[PDB]
C-alpha cells in the first residue's frame, strides 16, 4: 500500500487473537497498545512523550498482524490514548516514508 | 527520498533562519517545535499525547523548510521533548507511507 497522510494512518491489526485499530507512527520508537492481556513474562517500563511519561508492561516476542503483514517484536501495554504501531514493527513490514 | 525506519526519521528543518533537527512523525496531526520566537500573533491550543495534555502556542502560515522542501503552515510551539513534523506539513512535502 501507499498511504497518504491527509487523514490519520489507521490500520487494522490482530494481536492476542483480537482485532484492533492502530496508528502507523513513525514518531514512536516502540509499539504501545491499550491495556489488554498478553501471554508470557513482562517487565515494567516508563515511556515518555508530549505530556510526560506513562508506565507500561513490556512483552517480548509478540506476533502482530499489521494490515495483513506478520511482524514479531516487543509490545508495550498501558494507558496510551491510542494504539500505536512504532518503528520496531514498522521496519519488519518494510514500511518507508517517501517524498 | 525513501526513508527506512531502523533509526528515527530525523531531518533538518529551517525556520526563522535557523537550522534545527526534527522528527518526521506520521502519528502527529500537528507540527510541534520546542520553544523559540516566531513572528506574528498566536492562538491557544491544547494537544494530547502519550502522558497527557499540554498548552502550546499556535502560529499560522509559518515558512518552514523540511528536508529541503518548502512548507508554509501551522506550527505549534511548546514543551515538546523533540521537534516533530506532523501530517499538516508532511502532506505539503508530499510524504506517503509505503509497504
Ligand atoms: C511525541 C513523539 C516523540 C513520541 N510519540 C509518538 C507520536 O507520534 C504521538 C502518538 C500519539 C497520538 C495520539 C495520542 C497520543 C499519542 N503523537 C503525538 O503526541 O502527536 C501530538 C501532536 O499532534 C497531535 O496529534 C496526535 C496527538 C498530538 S508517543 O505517543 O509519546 C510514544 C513514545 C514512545 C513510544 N514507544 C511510543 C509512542
Ligand atoms: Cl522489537
Ligand atoms: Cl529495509
Amino acid at each position: 500500500p501507499q498511504i497518504t497522510l491527509w487523514k490519520r494512518p489507521l490500520v487494522t491489526i490482530k494481536i492476542g487473537g483480537q482485532l484492533k485499530e492502530a496508528l502507523l507512527d513513525t514518531g514512536a520508537d516502540n509499539t504501545v497498545i491499550e491495556e489488554m492481556s498478553l501471554p508470557g513474562r513482562w517487565k515494567p517500563k516508563m515511556i515518555g512523550g508530549i505530556g510526560g511519561f506513562i508506565k507500561v508492561r513490556q512483552y517480548d516476542q509478540i506476533i502482530i498482524e499489521i494490515a495483513g503483514h506478520k511482524a514479531i517484536g516487543t509490545v508495550l501495554v498501558g494507558p496510551t490514548p491510542v494504539n500505536i504501531i512504532g518503528r520496531n514493527l514498522l521496519t519488519q513490514i518494510g514500511a518507508t516514508l517517501n517524498f
